[PDB]
């Protein structure tokens, strides 16, 4: 729901401007005419719209499926970084599986002892659930997972099928994924891969003859395995070697990259035939994720260098690179066409006309379900849980659920803010600072909504573009991360519908090489109010990718890109889970409704179990955080706040008394519009349901402590409508969708111009 | 559906956590010993749990073998709140909720674990854990929540609530299929399920429908009847039989109209008071002997006989009408008008049982309302005996 003024930029959003994102922060800004051309067939991104249930297996050990997860648990909630994370792997496998001691004891306790070694046909079937009981004492991991990866390892080796009963049933949650590669990400999907080797390395073919070189002629003694396979998991692991580093692969690919975009490639070296005729560079120089992952880099490196084993070697090795790329990441390769199908575009206008106002948009759908489940504990000491899910509470909520999908719906949105702009016998115009510009990306804010942060600290960063340089390092850099999905979505949209561009190279600050940014070009109409450039000849050379957006006409999205409800129902019932605590949320709500009554004050309390019309209550209990729904909200949320603040500022700085009057105007017009969207969710199953609660709660207050006849004031036109607008918001809180503290500012915004109308 | 519990309990019974052995030299196992292994196993507060999924496995373990079937454990059903509060018929579907639960554990397939393992002798055990915990699981994952228990009665009672109203509104007034429903001419005519819709209102201030129907609630549910049928307290009685313990009786004037008048419950006292003193068979468990030691029990019995005689209600109603009458007649509506006193020790016998004190629910009668600070289960005893 981010607003922005299309002329100025740098003032209007610094943190969009490509300027901006090469590392050009000065007054200075890309100079319209340079040299060299390209187009952009396709690109990667990971996937909107997906949460998946993954099995792991009796076995099977998938090398890719682990090498998969372990991006989701860095991703989904911050651990970390998913190279950070597999360095841990590798000294817990090492004091783990490399080591006998460890070993032995573990073999000790499934059979039959530590020291006697007895061929025992006698020995019967053992539970996997039990290794992980010894595991969690013996290797005190802060990562469940890895506890599986070496079971089934383990569980892969001994199957004769008399000592190993396959049977469990384990499973991880594959949410939403941030959209765009950022280049430490690519780096994260190189390190990803190194995984991918390491895996597929443990079970092998070798390893499948363990269990047949001794499955001839019958059972032999146990207390000798725990040396040999001790070292055996060393011998795939030190097979495996780091070789090339992950940081270094990228880093070298992506300079090269660069060096063949570029108008200038220096006397030294340029690219080989033989690396350009390398299988796939036609994809990836054509690629713009890659791209905009070369501006990340050489901004934060501010340098490229090279390992130098090509010309020769990335040409053989790697493409791997690719593979990379291609299987273990969540950023699968896609169409460039293709990826921008849920953004659509559409313009306000004037007669003649220019737009005065400019609409980007995803179309999303809301709904279907919002899931609550209780979870339930197994074995002491794990995050091993059966979640059940407990509905008629998932699905009460679920019926106030439609509703608010329906009243809050992206389409719904972009009508009410398109056909608002209009001022005083129209015209225009460059006038009130020219055509305005807002951006919903819900995709965007569903990041820091599922990290726990604020967005509008995001947002903030976006018109400012300076991050507090006191905060603590893991919340920057969840921020920045943030700030780069904006970037990224933009840039997508921007180039998807002008592909044909060119890349130029900057002077640089030190000067040290410098970055290599984008220009269009686009066809149009004569005369411009828009944000500077020539026009020259109909047509537009420009920098940033706003501009080049900004000549564009309406567009129809394609898709609807339906956000799922997961599903615990048909599985968790019956199985075992991931890190499911920072993902959902404990269910519980308490609000007060207050109001004065001749010259005396009445309070009523509710609780969240009352709403639903339930009793007692059961703390047990908690709802998966609808972490979508929320960014959707976030949109109109957004920009009434943020319209508010800016006219409030608006009308002061303008000295015309025909201006201001069109100023109150826009502020109290639209303020209704929300009172009016909230006063619709104040009546619902729970709305009411609220309502009823507090002024039940009043009158039974109003008894004893008085006559009843005061309550005729309840019922009186205002505060009638009073706790009407409360309880929408208190719907809306009590379900994943509304922050106290946001709607604390919001309904201070229905109070900051007066904004009620009586109107009979 | 834990098979780490269910590995660590058959390795407990015999003879090994590793080695399996078909074993015929094992002998019988007590069942007492596998509750002592399930209080440190799973610990949870109410000790009922531990019996049920026991002699579940007493159940399953029965080639006679393995399992002695020797115990003797008891449990007091005492007095009861005599009518259903309308959440107190959520938990009565919610009780038949575990009807179906527990006659799926106890099966036609559990019993087939006795025919299968029969043949042709005993087995090695280190299966049978394995298998049990798929056994119970099957037998956990066929009854599924299903139905809401709130929703049901919920509407259930709304469409009651539309039949019985003088208004039906245009939209939605009941089908004459649904109204054929067998038993809903019985449902109609339940006076306990008035006063639940009565309660149901006043708290929840609208009515709404699972709109399953017009079909679903004719065919889906009856089962509304069979959980009110069975598993209930509350068994459906002839509103004519209800009122048998209860009598009236009224002063006069000369005329006359009555003075006072008295509705009472006719109560016999007595006759033994028991004197008890527990004795635990096992630490951490509430799991106690008691031996009752008399001569305390029939000292006091004899002290209590008495008091029955001193303080029976036939006393109390008679006592009690000969004392409103004063000078020269003839009345009146002087004085206040006509008395009315009403004894009912069922229900006060509730709050002594529940540690409150019966002047505080008998005070909220007289004014209506009800101290707002107070915790929540104390309230909430409250208004469930206001209610009764």
């Amino acid at each position: 729901g981010f607003n922005l003024k299309v002329k100025d930029l740098n003032g209007s959003a610094r943190g969009l401007t490509q300027a901006f994102a090469i590392g050009e922060l000065k007054n200075q800004l890309s100079v319209g005419a340079l040299q060299l051309p390209l187009q952009f067939t396709r690109t990667f991104s990971a996937s909107m719209t997906s949460e998946l249930l993954w099995e792991v297996g009796k076995g099977n050990i998938d090398p890719v499926m682990y090498a998969r997860l372990f991006f989701q648990y860095a991703q989904a909630g911050g651990a970390l970084s998913v190279d950070e994370l597999v360095n841990q792997f590798t000294e817990y496998h090492q004091s783990t599986a490399c080591n006998p001691e460890i070993w032995r004891k573990l073999t000790a306790y499934i059979t039959g002892s530590s020291n006697r070694a007895i061929k025992a046909d006698a020995v019967g079937k053992v539970p996997p659930t039990a290794i992980l009981e010894q595991l969690r004492t013996l290797a005190p991991s802060e990562h469940e997972l890895f506890h599986h990866i070496t079971t089934d390892f383990v569980c892969h080796v001994l199957s004769p099928l008399g000592f190993i009963l396959p049977d469990a049933a384990y499973v991880y949650r594959v949410g939403r994924t941030a959209t765009y590669p950022n280049f430490y990400a690519l780096v994260d999907c190189v390190r990803a891969s190194d995984l991918r080797r390491m895996l597929t390395a443990l079970s092998s073919v070798d390893s499948k003859m363990l269990q047949a070189t001794f499955k001839a002629k019958g059972a032999l003694a146990p207390a000798l395995i725990s040396q040999h396979l001790a070292n055996a998991a060393t011998t795939a692991f030190e097979r495996s070697r780091g070789n090339f580093d992950a940081n270094a692969v990228v880093s070298s690919v992506l300079t090269i990259l660069g060096r063949l975009w570029s108008p200038s490639t220096p006397k030294e070296l340029d690219p080989s035939a033989r690396l350009r005729n390398t299988n796939g560079i036609d994809q990836l120089r054509s690629n713009l994720a890659l791209f905009i992952a070369y501006q990340d880099m050489v901004k934060q490196r501010g340098r490229a260098e090279v390992i130098f084993s090509d010309e020769e070697l990335s040409s053989t090795i790697i493409p791997w690179f690719i593979e990379a790329m291609s299987e273990v990441s969540p950023f699968k390769l896609r169409p460039i066409n293709e990826t921008t199908s849920y953004i659509g575009q559409t313009s306000a206008i004037d007669h003649m006309g220019q737009p005065s106002h400019v609409v980007v948009y995803e179309d999303w759908q809301f709904a279907k379900e919002i899931t609550a489940f209780t979870p339930v504990k197994l074995a002491n000491n794990s995050n091993q849980r059966f979640l059940d899910v407990e509905p008629g509470i998932s699905d009460r909520m679920s019926a106030t659920l439609a509703p608010i999908g329906n009243t809050f719906a992206v389409s719904a949105f972009v009508k009410n803010r398109t056909a608002v702009y209009e001022a005083v016998s129209q015209r225009g115009t460059v006038n009130s600072n020219g055509a305005e510009m807002t951006l919903g990306f819900p995709s965007v804010v569903e990041r820091d909504y599922a990290l726990d942060r604020d967005p509008m600290v995001a947002i903030a960063a976006l018109r400012t573009g300076i991050v507090d340089e006191s905060l603590e390092a893991r919340a920057s850099n969840d921020l920045k991360r943030s700030m780069f999905n904006y970037y990224a979505a933009v840039m997508h949209y921007a180039v998807a519908h002008n592909p044909e561009v060119v890349v130029s190279e900057h002077q640089g600050v030190a000067a040290e090489q410098g970055s290599l940014y984008l220009v269009w070009n686009v066809r149009t109409e004569l005369r411009i109010p828009v944000g500077y450039n020539a026009i020259e000849g109909g047509s537009i050379r420009t920098p940033e990718p706003l501009e080049a957006i900004a000549y564009n006409k309406p567009i129809q999205p394609s898709e609807v890109l339906q956000a799922k409800v997961l599903d615990l129902a048909n599985h968790t019932t019956s199985i075992h889970i991931w890190p499911w605590h920072e993902a959902s949320t404990e269910f519980a709500y308490e609000d007060a409704y207050s109001v004065t009554i001749r010259n005396k004050r009445y309070t009523a309390e509710v609780k969240e179990f009352e709403l639903l019309g339930l009793g007692q209550r059961r703390e047990r209990v908690r709802i998966l955080k609808p972490t979508v729904a929320h960014a959707i909200i976030q949109m109109w949320y957004s920009w009434f706040v943020e319209d508010d603040r800016t006219l409030a500022a608006a009308r002061r700085t303008s000295r015309d008394d025909a201006e201001k009057l069109a100023i109150d105007g826009r502020r109290m017009q639209n303020a209704v519009t929300l009172l009016r969207k909230i006063e619709m969710i104040g009546t619902t199953g729970i709305g009411a349901s609220a309502v009823h609660l507090a002024q039940s709660r009043i009158v039974d207050q109003m008894a004893g402590r008085g006559l009843i006849d005061d309550s005729s004031d309840l019922h009186v036109g205002i505060n009638r409508h009073r706790i009407r607008i409360w309880a929408g918001l208190a719907v809306l809180q009590m379900m994943g969708l509304l922050s106290r503290s946001e709607a604390e500012a919001l309904t201070k915004v229905l109070g900051d111009s007066n904004a009620l109308g009586m109107v009979v």
